[PDB]
């Protein structure tokens, strides 16, 4: 055992014994601002609040209603053959991190293609504050003030408000974000697998060549590698494990992770704290809105960077 | 640089660019419980609140008044020859970590011996948990700790009494009643910059002749203690060059001020002569920072 490995062992053993990040707390009532700050924000600890929201959207947001309310405008949509936008796929003996095929099409076309269980996998996943930038009308059916219990801890308005509408086959592969995340399912349900930052040494991460999904004149999908001016591949660091069916012989370290499963239904709120690993699945035609707030830096970020150094 | 040292250098580089724990925040008024939780508790960030308390004590309490109040009672007094209780001391060519000679003498003699610079260094340290204090003024912090104080300690002592650098595993709310207290503080993540050593523990004892000496303490093979080796006021940067990378903070806390010293922060304390203070300890609520700190301790072992 190296000294670095001994230190990582100490970290994991202490966090296990102290029950750090070992569960998703489940509440039936929205907590006070002080409660949220003390018990979840300051501990970097996820919580799900059941049936917290009765926004008008939760009732009325249907694909048909959205087509009418948005005037059937053209929307940006991501397409993959496999359902893994921003995810690993193999071609000609090489594993790539692949970006989705991104295109524009009328919302009605998106919905028609969500109804074809055979064709390519579609997802309105653009994030980048796509709700407030590209679909501001939708904001009228939300009451963001209801999120105050959490916002007072972040102490700033959302840095992004995002809209998700997805196929059942669209899976978000495990990754982390540098934001505090308040996730609100409007219709259907989302299934989360979550892993806390301090378990970084149990999550295998690899450096992969990057590609993008393109389609041939025949409509056949393939991966086009991104190979830049310097000649080399364009590389991306990405989580290597599939949480739904992990290969513990290939990745012994993942045996030491304790992933947490939570399902979030229409009207539920999920607080996903900054730098938590998450893998996301969804019911068919699931609609969700999420609010991202920039993180307030402390020593835990510096420790996380140190862990990245140690596990490199 | 080795693997462990490359990791520590990454830690310190990231904390230096973000200036983590680079300043003791200064406040004019007592914050809300939410403000304190969001800004200070959750960030492990020390803060000093100026002229925050208007307790009766701050006016009344003196050696003279305390005499008449408790009535010349016998009190728990700590005594040292050098003024370094829980500090390092040399004897027989070997450096020891020495606990204080603890005794019980009546409080009128304490005051007499305080202004004799000829004698030993004395100070009173009591853990009794009154009507001259408005403890509710600290609710803002209590609500963030979500439990009453685990201890309330009274302190009265000599300017010669120096509390050497060390860390505590609890949240500290320090309230100065009379005089001022000088703190040198160091963030926990700078542990690798603070040189530590293993020392044989002892206790101070007086002779037939009243002469002080360190009695090596034992359980046989005698006990040992890990203790910080550097003196922050006159550091030896040639003997301890890693300490050049630490960035200590200095803060003076006056009568009526409140200092929040977060758990596991290194601190070296001094004070004016006959300074009086109280402080409230709260047992920490364990989080990821503590686990990282145990890891960091393993890396600097
Ligand atoms: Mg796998
Ligand atoms: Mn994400
Ligand atoms: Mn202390």
């Amino acid at each position: 055992m190296s000294e670095v490995e001994r230190a990582l062992d100490v970290l994991l053993q202490e966090a296990e014994e102290l029950c750090i990040g070992s569960s998703v707390v489940e509440l039936d009532r929205i907590p006070t601002a002080l409660e949220f700050c003390r018990e979840f924000y300051s501990k970097n600890q996820p919580v799900v609040i059941r049936k917290a929201l009765n926004w008008p959207a939760i009732g009325k947001w249907t694909p048909k209603y959205l087509i009418e309310a948005l005037g059937d405008r053209s929307v940006d949509v991501a397409i993959t053959p496999n359902g893994y936008a921003d995810g690993l796929a193999t071609q000609n003996g090489q594993e790539y991190f692949v970006l989705p095929l991104e295109t524009k099409m009328k919302l009605s076309e998106v919905v028609r293609r969500l109804d074809d269980p055979t064709g390519a996998v579609h997802y309105i996943q653009k994030q980048n504050s796509n709700l407030s930038v590209d679909l501001p009308e939708l904001a009228a059916d939300l009451r963001v003030s209801d999120l105050d219990f959490a916002q007072q801890s972040f102490n700033k308005p959302p840095d992004a408000v995002n809209f998700w509408l997805g196929d059942e086959r669209a899976v978000t592969s495990m990754h982390k974000d540098p934001y505090e995340n308040v996730y609100c399912v409007i219709s259907g349900h989302k299934d989360f697998v979550l892993i806390p930052p301090h378990q970084l040494s149990c999550v295998p991460r690899g450096i992969y060549p990057t590609g993008v999904y393109k389609t041939s004149d025949s409509g056949q999908f393939y991966i086009e590698p991104l190979r830049d001016e310097e000649g080399s591949d364009q590389f991306t660091e990405w989580v290597s494990v599939d949480p739904l069916s992990p290969d513990l012989a290939k990745y012994p370290e993942y045996a030491r992770a304790k992933p947490l499963k939570v399902r979030v239904h229409a009207g539920d709120i999920l607080y996903l704290p900054n730098y938590w690993f998450h893998h996301v699945s969804q019911s068919h035609k699931c609609i969700a809105v999420n609010f991202w707030y920039d993180l307030d830096y402390d020593s835990r970020y510096c420790y996380y960077r140190m862990l990245e150094q140690m596990t490199s």
